[PDB]
């Protein structure tokens, strides 16, 4: 196995690696977000890659999902971990909460889905990806019961939604995608996700609520500094699911799993 | 009359036609997705017209719905009858049911949807063309009494959501489509519905259900291999249903229908 | 103050203004819709701005909503009051019916909604703007309180569905937007709304409803004509409501309210 880690806003720290080498790569997509930084945990091959770049510099709109997820397929990374920074639409998902989500709702507008687009060699075809369970079950499962080891407040199932951004919700929106059966949001789990997919990787996201999102009276309004704020506070869970997990990911078994995320991204492709 | 036929995915057989010309055409929007085949139902002048292309090469994003609507305008096309392959969003739509659909929501987010874009001479100022109504009704009934005359499991109304793909749709989006009154579920409805009311033309969908979308518990999973034996099994009815429509169509008055669509385009576009 | 004046479908007129001198203005996002037009109404000096173009020849999709709120900050707006023309998803909103809206739901795809794309010096980083109020709540409530001086049937509060366009909505979209809790659809109130709130400027926007949109049975069919007539009938509730509020804008107190909104906007940028 070799662990794929895509860090998010407040939850990209290199120094979860050790033996780091820095390696910038090309790909038919273009180039990633940044560098990857190979190293190892424990004794477990991992890439970390930074979503947003080296000084966060890259708007969700515009991060190269397909570059980002080529990378990482091609450097050989049969999972891929994620983090990312969200909003808690639930009251029982409080900010600081651990979401393990299972579950999205696409509201981005302006974003290639498919590594399959007509133009690229290295992905012929037309392809229809299934998507009624976007997430690894078995890596989010990993990651469920060690965060219950650690004694971490986290929650086992949840539905992501996805908007364009780079703007919050209107409170309007935000009460609407509560009636959606939406339970956190972001702007960055789609269409990594969907990608990951086609690369026949195991993907899983390690969610972090920092805010409730603007539908929930008497709290505080909604606000990069506040979000940054949160994830200074709350970052070290994140350090630690992973670094407690990735060690237990590398001694499961896989070649059953792989296998049949391999033939379901192979058999998506419709061939001329 | 002259129908045009656009074929959907396993729903495109030249041989439909009788004596069969190829012709290739360019648009002011460029190529249609393949030449269009000339030929003949009985005595009703058709023109069929393959969505995906000659080997089914062209994404849903990147179909070309205003250079295949404007060719089939252009060779003098009053009605459009199309195929399309889609998913069930409600039990009662078993797979291989006909749905002969009457509205849409549009998921769409990549596609142009007007020929007035402030590109083209041929389509000059802005169009806001009424949607109430996107499907011919005429047409629509004499399917609906054809495929009851044929004996074959059809449904009279039907609201497609179209998605802009090419993924399939999440669980939590099936779901949350159900609930906004989607009956199925496609990539193409949109914008080809829309491009024909500009134009004119008098356009109506048999929409094919090949499955049961992800919502519905303990059925096979949604693939592009299931999709396509579905078809393969089913593709006979909707040749049938064409094949005894047209001919109905061919024989019905459609002056005042045509007018009313005429004036309704015309009068839906600001000069300057 | 100063205040700009985005003036919507049939509710565009210059002659709102005194001592007119227009002046075409250039900007880092390209050029705005049309010559801005300076002049008073009383001693309050104000900018109006034809969201369309002066023959109204810009569809929704591609206005340069950037380049008209880019040109009245540059101009020196401290307040931005649009007029937009729309339709009613409710039974109390009657067309002719004035909607001071407080809150929008985004149906819109193509569009930029935000100065800070990476590609512009004169907005560096990543903003995420705050929308949990999108409209500014003082000018809102002196719009309401002036309605209710001249006897005009105003709604207090509403929210706006904005749509890509140029088509009208499908019977079943008008449906699920009621559901989603639209109560006025339009077609540039995104990103415009947006834009406004990340250059720190006091917006509100004055809708008109026209028509009922075609969720509502036996009334008209929604149509360009008809909407332009309802207008024409109407516009003059506009005009007056313009020319009573913003000598009452003038004389009010703003320095905390736009220190506010410049805070806000200044520390919803995210640097490298
Ligand atoms: C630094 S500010 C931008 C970051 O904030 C995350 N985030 C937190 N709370 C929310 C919220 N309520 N709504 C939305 N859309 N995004 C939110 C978002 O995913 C991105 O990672
Ligand atoms: C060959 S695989 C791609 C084809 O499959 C049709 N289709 C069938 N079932 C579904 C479903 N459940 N969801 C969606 N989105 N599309 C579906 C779709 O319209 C396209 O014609
Ligand atoms: C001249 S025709 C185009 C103009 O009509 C306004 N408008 C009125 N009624 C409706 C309606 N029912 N639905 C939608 N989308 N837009 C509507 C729309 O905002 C634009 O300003
Ligand atoms: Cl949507």
């Amino acid at each position: 196995v070799k662990i794929g880690i895509i860090g998010g806003t407040g939850l990209d720290d290199p120094e979860i690696l050790e033996g780091r080498t820095e390696k910038y790569v090309d790909t038919p997509f273009g180039k990633p977000s940044d560098a990857l930084i190979l190293g190892k945990i424990k004794n477990v091959d991992c890439v970390l890659l930074a979503r947003h770049g080296r000084q966060h510099t890259i708007m969700p709109s515009k991060v190269n999902y397909q570059a980002n997820i080529w990378a990482l397929k091609e450097e050989g990374c049969t999972h891929v971990i994620v983090t990312t920074a969200c909003g808690s639409l639930r009251e029982e998902i409080q900010p600081g909460d651990i979401v393990i989500i299972d579950q999205f709702i696409d509201r981005t507008t302006m974003r290639p889905q498919s590594f399959y687009d007509g133009s690229h060699s290295c992905a012929r075809g037309v392809c229809h990806i299934p998507m009624a369970e976007p997430f690894c079950p078995k890596t989010r499962e990993v990651l469920i019961e060690t965060a219950k080891k650690l004694g971490l407040r986290c929650h086992s199932k949840g539905t992501m939604v996805t908007i364009e951004g780079p703007r919050f919700s209107s409170r309007a929106e935000s009460f609407m995608f509560r009636t959606w059966g939406a339970d956190v949001i972001n702007m960055t789990t789609v269409p990594e996700v969907v990608l990951a997919k086609e690369a026949g990787i195991c993907y899983a996201s390690i969610a972090m609520a920092t805010d409730y999102d603007c539908w929930k009276e008497h709290e505080e309004a909604v606000s990069v500094d506040r979000v940054l704020k949160t994830l200074k506070e709350n970052a070290n869970k994140a350090k630690s699911l992973l670094l407690t997990t990735i060690p237990q990911i590398g001694s499961t078994e896989w070649s059953e799993t792989l296998h049949n995320l391999k033939n379901m991204a192979q058999f998506s492709v419709l061939l001329p």
